[PDB]
């Protein structure tokens, strides 16, 4: 039958999700583990081809196989690093992870140093609802009218987290919205100008550039009437290995922060 | 004449301070910049040979030269990366940075995840004053009686900072004290046992291992009756480049943290 697999990965260890020649990718990591495990499969599909540097908590792939070992994610996880399949769902054969009705959540982790959080939250309200998001996207032939269902901003220590929820996202859309939020928070980009841009009045040559990709996390993809069974062995490995690298960066971040002069 | 130079560096970019063959070191970086600049010098000395991975805000070197360009640190800083000479002092010819009366401050940046801070602060009081620090050091033939003048612990977001001040430190002494603080905070290492160890009663084969070196920062070295003139151009470059890498790690740390399951 067909299975959907919910996957986390450290995007900083890969050259993006989509398989490319001569470089390490998440899809290539997964396909190599499948090949090495001896699992024959058909109709491999992915919910989202995240860009180089972008991480995920709950991206989703789907594949069809008669090999019962696919139901134990550790068969593949033991053959991969920096990628963890931690949820599995049995799904109909016509399940397509990009086209089956779903909601996606992204989180962006923006260093808050010198940020006007209050004004950033005010700017964020402008992006709620249905707009032309062409000015806040990298064009790829898709219709640029999209709807943001939820946009929330909170503070973790040292960073601002921007959470955006919607049924579909244009290329680089979250990271380009985040950059506009930064510019709007520092008075450079007026709210009136954003409203114009969201209604299709902008200059393509001067679009706001995307925020750096390493701060973007694909938080979750929720499919209607689809639930994933969690594999505890896989989560334990995922958690063990993410805690290790969190500790290195938390320590280094705080050390670097203490070297920054107080006034700045 | 003789000059003392106050230097910061990102220890994660080097294989330690002391020059070694075939690897990048802080001393090698500085000596190469001196050679490339055409500055002839004698009697190069360093206050502290920090271990691989250890960073510094205010380590100190001293050298003697008649070349007036040494008074402008940008002559060397423009020929180095990840090292910044930001203070300079004219000193007597018999100034020796390791032996001239001084006080050193170290800070260690320990991830606070699952730490009992209150008990860690209680354990830290045991190390104040004069003790045998052999059990909390890597032996190198030096007398192991030392005095800690100050030991303070506070919380930055996500980490605990351990600040220790003293006139001299044994090899790996701060990092081994930090590990003992961790073990004592989690009930593994009793305060009574630490008091015994600080009085020379311990087993050399079971010494507490050093905390990871990347969390250690040589915060400052203060020489009596010696003041450094600050070079603003050098600080601006130091600050510009430390802020860049702080931002990457602050963002990544917060992203990794959000992937850690709540209960843990
Ligand atoms: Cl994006
Ligand atoms: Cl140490
Ligand atoms: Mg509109
Ligand atoms: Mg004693």
């Amino acid at each position: 039958g067909r299975v959907a697999l919910k996957i986390a990965y450290d995007g900083t260890k890969f050259h993006g999700f989509q398989r490319q020649p001569n470089v390490r990718t998440i899809e290539g990591e997964i396909l190599r583990a499948l090949k090495d495990a001896g699992i024959e499969f058909e109709n491999f599909k992915s919910a989202s081809r995240t860009d180089r540097g972008v991480s995920a908590r709950g991206n989703v792939i789907a594949l069809s196989t008669e090999d019962d070992r696919i139901k134990n994610p550790m068969v593949l996880n033991s053959r991969m690093s920096d990628v963890w399949i931690w949820g599995i769902a049995e799904v109909p054969e016509d399940f397509h992870p990009r086209f089956w009705a779903n909601t996606k959540v992204y989180r962006y982790y923006l260093p808050s140093l010198g940020m006007n959080i209050k004004k950033m939250k005010e700017c964020s309200l402008l992006f709620l609802g249905t707009h032309d998001f062409s000015a806040f996207s990298r064009v790829d032939g898709r219709d640029t009218i999209r709807s943001i269902d939820r946009i929330e901003i909170w503070e973790k220590c040292n960073v601002v987290v921007v959470e955006i929820e919607g049924k579909s996202f244009l290329w680089e859309m979250v990271r380009r919205i985040v950059s506009a939020l930064v510019l709007c928070s520092q008075g450079v980009l007026a709210e009136e100008r954003i409203v114009e841009m969201l209604n299709g009045k902008f200059e393509k040559s001067r679009k706001v550039p995307p925020a750096p990709p390493e701060g973007l996390l694909l938080w979750d993809i929720k499919y209607e009437n689809v639930e994933f069974q969690i594999d505890n062995a896989s989560l334990k490995k995922f958690q063990r290995e993410i805690v290790e690298r969190f500790k290195l960066h938390a320590s280094l971040s705080a050390l670097y922060e203490d070297l920054i002069l107080n006034e700045q």
